[PDB]
């Protein structure tokens, strides 16, 4: 109960909110893959290797609830 | 000399010609990566794994003439 209240306080101290469920990771993994071609050098492989590691988080969320992980990633990315 | 003549005969028997030097591979590796999103299923990973294996040929051409292979691939793809 006090951890719930101390989460409401983390909203009220800074008035933004974002969806759970892995909805944030897949917008970030779009912005990076559109930004990486501007950086151009060997550094381009390190940014795209960052994006693959953030999407690689919500597999650990799907794989954990009994689902088939890869298809239930591909459906979200296509959506 | 007869293998040279028997190459001119391979042009004359069918009146098309294409550039050497790895110029064909990098147009094919563009068409495939634009076509793969239409196929959509697990099969999409097999087509993109085909494109990476055709570009992977001209590294064996650059790596062989003493050059640094990766950058001399990236310059061609950007061009």
């Amino acid at each position: 109960l006090r951890d719930a209240l101390g989460t409401v306080a983390d909203v009220i101290r800074d008035g933004r909110a974002v969806a759970g469920g892995g909805a944030v990771e897949i917008e970030i993994a779009k912005r990076l893959r559109k930004y990486a071609p501007q950086v151009g050098g060997k550094e381009q492989l390190a940014i795209e290797a960052y994006a693959n590691a953030i999407e690689g988080l919500i597999m650990i969320l799907a794989e954990n609830a009994g689902l088939d992980p890869i298809d239930k990633l591909m459906q979200l990315r296509s959506l």
